[PDB]
Order: C-alpha cells, then sequence, then structure tokens
C-alpha cells in the first residue's frame, strides 16, 4: 500500500553508495 | 511520573482514528 514517505516511516542514516541520489521531487524529510 | 511530551518520549506515527484530536495546549512535537 504505497504511502507518502514521512517521518513516521523514515529514519536518518549515514551515506551509502547503494542508496538513491534523488535530485527532484524530494520527500519532506529531505528538504530545506 | 507525569512528564512533558518531547522528542525524548514521543515517536512520530501515521494518522489513526483512535488518536486524540488536540486543539489547545499542544505538546511541542505537534506545534508549528
Ligand atoms: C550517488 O552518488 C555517489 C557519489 O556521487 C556515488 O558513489 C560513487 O560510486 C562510484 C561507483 O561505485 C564510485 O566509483 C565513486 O567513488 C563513488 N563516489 C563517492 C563519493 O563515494 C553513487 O554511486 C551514486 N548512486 C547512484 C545510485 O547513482
Ligand atoms: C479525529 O478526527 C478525525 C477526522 O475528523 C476523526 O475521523 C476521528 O474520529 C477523530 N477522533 C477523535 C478521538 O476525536
Amino acid at each position: 500500500n504505497p504511502e507518502p514517505i514521512t517521518m513516521a516511516n523514515a529514519r536518518y542514516v549515514s551515506q551509502d553508495v547503494k542508496f538513491e541520489n534523488l535530485t527532484n521531487q524530494l520527500p519532506p524529510p529531505l528538504l530545506n
């Protein structure tokens, strides 16, 4: 059941090269 | 031991119909 990525389902983690380098349409936890 | 609600004891969760809808004297996590 796709839901918006918010702080309720995301935690901050360190940099990993296997992650995704989002450049546009970022989720709220990755803004400002 | 009643203590103020803060990030030390409050964890963000998704919306649910069984939670209290608050309008006055909000905890700091729910402000702004
Ligand atoms: C996201 O960007 C980082 C850094 O720009 C990429 O990490 C690089 O990965 C290549 C291939 O393994 C390495 O040769 C580089 O040394 C890495 N750079 C750094 C700074 O560690 C990463 O691959 C990118 N991820 C995606 C999915 O594109
Ligand atoms: C809180 O508000 C939502 C939306 O109006 C409602 O569905 C829910 O029953 C309410 N819950 C309480 C405890 O007031």
